[PDB]
């Protein structure tokens, strides 16, 4: 049918690619997706690499189908070879694995390229976040008991990313507007599709329609251990409304944001006991060197009512 097919490394349904090979944006074509996909699978399987590298030269002219099929076939043949070896005394790769950071960037990238049909329909109302978000996840030091929500989910790329790098129960995304929430519906599928295509595990997640300020979410925000929220352009109305939901939150949970929900040099005194800063720490996170008003940093808030307790331990016994 004048097309290309890649064979899944765990005998899942192959990836179909129509010719000519679609270009998605100024820096992303499906041609390189392929090349990437291949060398990423070569990564999981040292054997496939062994069967490929010692023969392949990696590079081909992407303009020619006669040259792209040349590679795909080579790859597809190497796959069968390994699958045969999978019938021998040797074990296959462990199926219950999470993606390595490197791999996952590529995966989410595919999910974007394939689901975002019109890369302009949202980018008009919106203004690599991956590397950034990755940093935050190491900073969050997430434990198997936490719950995560992205407030204002968008198409939920982060929702997905957290779901693959951490290890917890149903993680959630909340999106009000129909457009990005609609894209999220197919973003759900492709992600789950490609994950199976690669044979990698991901925590349960759910990309939802709704407003986070609404009555129902008041409750849920309080139950959620980890909160990512990009609040750069939020405006005082909504900013205050969040602080109240964050108030109810359990002890020790975290909030990551572009803008601080509590001042940085916050000392507790007379006319500030009502303020949210009383129940949380706010340490500043330094930005990754390759990501973009140039001067920007980030803020990690941790629920700490010992901050408060100390002030009420101090009103008893003035040492000065
Ligand atoms: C500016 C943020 C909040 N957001 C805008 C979206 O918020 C949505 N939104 C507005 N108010 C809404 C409402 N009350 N309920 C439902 N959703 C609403 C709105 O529809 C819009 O699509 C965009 C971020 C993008 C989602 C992916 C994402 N990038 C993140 C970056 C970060 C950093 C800054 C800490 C690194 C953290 C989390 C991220 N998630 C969508």
């Amino acid at each position: 049918k004048l097309e290309l097919r890649l064979k899944s490394p765990v005998g899942a349904e192959p990836a179909v690619y129509p010719w000519p090979l679609p270009v998605y944006d100024k820096h992303h074509d499906a041609a390189h997706e392929i090349i990437e996909t291949i060398r990423w699978v070569c990564e999981e399987i040292p054997d496939l690499k062994l069967a490929m590298e010692n023969y392949v030269l990696i590079d081909y002219d992407t303009k020619s189908f006669e040259s792209m099929q040349r590679l795909c076939d080579k790859y597809n043949r190497a796959i069968d070879s390994i699958h045969q070896l999978w019938k021998g005394t040797t074990q296959p790769m462990k199926l219950n694995t999470r993606p390595s950071t490197g791999l996952l960037r590529h995966i989410l990238q595919q999910v974007y390229n394939h689901s975002v049909t019109d890369p302009e329909k949202l980018n008009n109302y919106e203004p690599t976040s991956f590397d950034l978000v990755a940093q935050m996840i190491d900073e969050i030091k997430m434990t198997d008991d936490d719950l995560f929500v992205d407030l204002g989910s968008g198409v939920g790329q982060v929702v997905l990313q957290v779901a693959a790098a951490t290890n917890c129960k149903h993680h959630y995304g909340v999106e009000k507007a129909d457009i990005p929430a609609k894209y999220a519906e197919t973003m759900d599928r492709e992600f789950r599709k490609w994950m199976k295509w690669y044979g990698k595990k991901h925590a349960e997640y759910t990309l939802e329609r709704g407003d986070f300020l609404s009555e129902e979410w008041r409750e849920r925000i309080a139950n959620t251990s980890v909160i990512f929220v990009n609040n750069f352009a939020f405006g005082p109305e909504v900013d205050h409304q969040l602080k109240e939901r964050f108030a109810n939150m359990k002890e020790g949970g975290r909030i990551v944001s572009s803008k601080p929900f509590a001042p940085l040099n916050f000392r507790i005194n007379s006319r500030n006991l009502s303020d949210i800063g009383t129940i949380m720490r706010v340490v500043e996170l330094s930005p990754l060197k390759g990501s973009v008003g140039k001067p920007v940093s980030y803020y990690l808030h941790t629920i700490d009512r010992t901050i408060l307790e100390n002030y009420f331990s101090s009103l008893k016994n003035p040492k000065l």
